RNA sequence: AGGGU
């Protein structure tokens, strides 16, 4: 939607985290997502799915201020999985691999 | 780094 008036935090925000960096923020065995609920003193709690976007809403709840401390680690969190791990090949770097040479010997 | 409660 177009939240023009967005600015306003409050006791619990509703945070958008890229649903392919969803597992990522949270982490493996969760360890991940209570530092963020331990460093910013907060309650997140991913929401069902909202289904308004790209990506997924995580209710951030708590004092506005820690949620805005949340929500920072978990924005750069994604931040830093920008080109963070560098990958030689998968992203921009086609590896150049033969017509099903290797395995196609028959 | 896919599910933490």
């Amino acid at each position: 939607g177009a939240m023009a008036y967005g600015s306003r935090i409050g006791g619990g925000i509703d945070v958008p985290v890229p649903r392919h960096s969803v597992g990522v923020v949270i982490g493996r065995s969760g360890e991940m997502i209570k530092k963020i609920q331990n460093d910013a003193g907060v309650r997140i709690q991913f929401k069902q799915d909202d289904g308004t976007g790209p990506e997924k809403i995580a209710h951030i709840m708590g004092p506005p201020d820690r949620c805005e401390h949340a929500a920072r680690i978990i924005n750069d969190l994604l931040q830093s999985l920008r080109s963070g791990p560098p990958g030689p090949p998968g992203g921009p770097g086609m590896p150049p691999g033969g017509r099903g040479r290797g395995r196609g010997q028959g």
